[PDB]
């Protein structure tokens, strides 16, 4: 009853930076060839939709934003075979094409077809498929799921578990897999080793998740906020550290504890001075240190390189390394099988209608993951 | 005849910065236990060495510069079990104990006795075998070979094969072991693959070497003097691009020549921009740079961090990534197999008296290594 046809319902649109969302109706045009219009079910509140509220994180605006979501394919523009009406799906912020250098790279996850590097806020044909007000909205990373429907590219959609619970394994679509991703496959994580995670939110209580699935002896959580240390230990911290506790700098206290540096570090935070910190805390001859957090738009951090001439290695990720298509229905499959957890990550549920006291929440730092109901 | 006594001998000695190297009388000490004095038959001129001179490498002052070079024992003191009277033998500027937390590490290299980190110009009890005019003199890198013989700690030294030409193998001692592990060992190049190689000298025409022995198929040299492009090609470079003749940035040349980033790029300069230069040449999702050339002393590069976010590999690394002990006989007994050539390193060969000319001949483009022979 509704293929085909414009949909109206309801979104968070986003008219100005720092100002609370506007929960309001917007027009939803119908999937066009290789698109697929969602119906969503639950999304979690991340960071980086902070950032777009702030500036951290620049894409244009007006925008509906929302990246971390699952939801029920209400229909299917001509030409798509990966998806059917009625199949539970999780949107993809990077894309799979399969046709790039890199989704044919063995390692490679960072698909040419991103909306992040140029941002230009369309669907991969450069149109909108949103109005609200008769106004053309902006799209976010592709997804765009702080609205009761969206419409994706089909390289942007992953189809899930049937049985799956929407409401848990939206955070496959970001937090989880990338906290996971970032120890497993971008660090490499050893068994016996020390890990320092600098960040103790969702992402980074899904690298400690990691950091402990891969074995290491000694998992250091790293944050300000005192309150975030109870649920790091939860799930594998073994120590935490307060840098504001300390007369000495956070990077000189980590060597000092892992006797000459760590074997990994991850900045899950971002900020410039705590990448350059991440890094320097890493033993000088053989540490790894991974870049998570979104650093502020177009900043430049400062650092020497004899970090890295020691034999450091530095490097970053977006989505833990994992090619999204191929990579979100195995994790959904291995939720389901229980091989890792996701409560633990969820502090609160609230109704869509409530996005602001979730945002709130957030920016408290009373919460990890609000998932939102729609 | 002389062991256990002073010897009397010549030496390159530098008094202060910025000026020749004085060849004259200076007095070596008799080994002390687990020391060994080698008598030098043949160095070679590293830009490293210059570094000295021009303050770009900061150690203590008035030295006995020089690091890469080959010898026979004279005498060992107390307690030495390594090496005998009469072997043939290459100094280490990186040790290799064998008990500290990077000698016990796989992938490690750069011993925690390195006299790098926090440079004291003396051997490893903290003090110097070299005195001149009365006043003494300090050591470098635990080395020190432009001298007729110096004095070096047990763990600083390798024996290597008693039929080996040190005229040649001393290059095993620092600029082709660094440039051919730096690709091999360090960024793992890999068969098929396109590199970027910045600075065609020495250690990087040894980059170029072992880019080529991984099987890439393009290697696109980088150098400001065009007159370093023909030995580049004769050694396995594909192309060569001065950044000189391009209206762009060569960031911006060597993306689109690789249709949209290369796989290895290697910095082996020692400038901050080209170390961020190397780095965006690389393919932002799976690219991999290597820092070997040695910075500016006390100087920060300056980076946006998004550049590691989207999936770069940035790393640095000492003397190729090889453990110096372990490998220097094993890399002279590839040379003597015939798997790797040094005669394109070297393109002049001096006595050992004409240091000031061959250092010129560095500063002036026209050489690659100057052997200079005692
Ligand atoms: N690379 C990728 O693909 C992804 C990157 N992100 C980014 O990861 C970061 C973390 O995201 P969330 O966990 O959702 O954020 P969050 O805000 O819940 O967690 C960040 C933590 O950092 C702490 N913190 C803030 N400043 C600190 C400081 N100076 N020193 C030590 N701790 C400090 C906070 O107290 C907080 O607990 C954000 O920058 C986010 O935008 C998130 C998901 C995808
Ligand atoms: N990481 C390690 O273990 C080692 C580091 N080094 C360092 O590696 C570097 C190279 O050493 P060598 O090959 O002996 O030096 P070299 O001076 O013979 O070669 C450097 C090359 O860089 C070129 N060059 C200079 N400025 C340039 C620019 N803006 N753009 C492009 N090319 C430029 C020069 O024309 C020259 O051909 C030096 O910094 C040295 O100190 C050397 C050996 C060990
Ligand atoms: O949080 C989800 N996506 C992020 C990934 C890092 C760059 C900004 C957008
Ligand atoms: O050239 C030999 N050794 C170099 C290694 C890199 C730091 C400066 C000294
Ligand atoms: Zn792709
Ligand atoms: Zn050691």
């Amino acid at each position: 009853s509704t293929a085909g046809k414009v949909i109206k319902c309801k979104a968070a649109v986003l008219w100005e930076e720092k100002k609370p969302f506007s929960i309001e109706e917007v027009e939803v045009a119908p999937p066009k060839a290789h698109e697929v219009r969602i119906k969503m079910v639950a999304t979690g509140i991340c960071r980086s939709d902070d950032h777009v509220v702030s500036g951290t994180l620049v894409t244009p605006l007006p925008v509906i934003a929302g990246h971390e979501a699952a939801g029920i394919v209400e229909s299917i523009g001509e030409g798509v075979t990966t998806v059917r009406p009625g199949d539970k799906v999780i949107p993809l912020f990077t894309p799979q094409c399969g046709k790039c250098r890199v989704c044919k790279h063995p390692e490679g996850n960072f698909c040419l077809k991103n909306d992040l590097s140029m941002p230009r806020g369309t669907m991969q044909d450069g149109t909108s498929r949103f109005t609200c007000r008769g106004k053309p909205i902006h799209h976010f990373l592709g997804t765009s799921t702080f609205s009761q429907y969206t419409v994706v590219d089909e390289i942007s959609v992953a189809k899930i578990d049937a049985a799956s619970p929407l409401e848990k394994v939206c955070l496959i679509g970001c937090g989880f897999s990338t906290g996971y991703g970032s120890a497993v496959k971008v660090a490499k994580v050893t068994q016996g080793s020390t890990c320092a995670v600098f960040g103790l939110g969702g992402v980074g209580l899904s690298v400690i998740m990691g950091c402990k699935a891969a074995g290491a002896a000694r998992i250091i959580g790293v944050d300000i906020n005192k309150d975030k240390f109870a649920k790091a230990k939860e799930v594998g911290a073994t120590e935490c550290v307060n840098p504001q506790d300390y007369k000495k700098p956070i990077q000189e206290v980590l060597t000092e504890m892992s006797n000459g540096g760590v074997d990994f570090s991850f900045e899950v935070i971002g900020r410039l001075d705590t990448m350059v910190t991440a890094l320097s805390c890493c033993q000088e001859a053989y540490g790894v240190s991974v870049i998570v957090g979104v650093p502020p738009d177009s900043q430049n951090l400062s650092m020497n390189p004899m970090l890295l001439l020691s034999g450091r290695t530095w490097k970053g990720a977006i989505f833990g390394g994992f090619k999204s298509k191929d990579s979100v229905p195995k994790l959904v499959a291995d939720f389901m099988a229980k091989k890792f957890a996701l409560d633990p990550l969820i502090t609160h549920v609230l109704p869509f209608e409530k996005i602001n006291e979730g945002f709130d929440l957030l920016r408290s730092g009373e919460s990890i993951r609000t998932i939102l109901t729609f």
